[PDB]
């Protein structure tokens, strides 16, 4: 049983639904102003792993919409057999930071386990000084302390395209997953009854 799952949360505008979009292979020619969620939906993630033997990982990633009535009112959501990844807006500089402190409502309240990463969209239509103080910023609140362990990494990505921008995360993810362990189990390989 090789599957673990994912926490895909923002606050709303900061770009999930395309990033997504291009990390599952959707392209080019079809519409680009995409539309925002609503609940919290799941989706596979079936990512080939290669080794001088073929392996594989599915995960099971939720989709939440960056509404409060889809976060706040949700604290059954959160696990410690989950991987979290924070879509940033890049666009508003380091007041992104601020506008997604208040997530250890649920974070840190409810146990859950393995943050990896931030994800800063909306790189194209940001400044160079937006980028230096989000990570300025994301590093004096977040990759310190912020008030849990939040205290891991993060990429600037142009999410519209795919490229590195795509790449690095998707190596970053499964890498962390395929080397999670919970009470010394590791997720990503169970033996499991039915
Ligand atoms: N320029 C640019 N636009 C983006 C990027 N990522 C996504 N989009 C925008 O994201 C909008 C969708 O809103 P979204 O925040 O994903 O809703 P959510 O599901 O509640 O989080 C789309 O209409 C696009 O305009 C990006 O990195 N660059």
């Amino acid at each position: 049983y090789n599957r673990m799952k994912l926490m895909i949360v923002g606050n709303t505008g900061s770009g999930k639904t395309t990033l997504l979009q291009q990390l599952m292979k959707t392209k080019k020619s079809d519409l680009g102003m995409q539309s925002a969620t609503v609940g919290i939906d799941v989706k596979d993630w079936p990512i080939q792993i290669r080794d001088k033997r073929k392996r594989d990982l599915v995960l099971n990633v939720w989709d939440f919409a960056g509404r409060e009535e889809f976060y706040s009112t949700h604290p059954h959501f959160m696990t410690q057999r989950a991987l979290y990844l924070a879509v940033y807006d890049l666009s508003k500089g380091q007041a992104e930071v601020d506008a997604m402190k208040p997530w250890l409502f649920n974070i840190k309240a409810r146990a859950s386990s393995s943050p990896v990463i931030l994800v800063g969209t909306h790189l194209d239509v940001s400044d160079e000084k937006q980028r230096k103080a989000c990570m300025s910023k994301i590093t004096k609140e977040l990759l310190n302390k912020r008030g849990f362990p939040a205290i891991r990494d993060y990429h600037f990505v142009n999410a519209t395209e795919e490229s590195d921008a795509l790449a690095k995360l998707r190596k970053t993810i499964i890498n962390e997953s395929l080397n999670f362990k919970i009470r010394d189990q590791l997720v990503v390989g169970q033996l499991i009854p039915d």
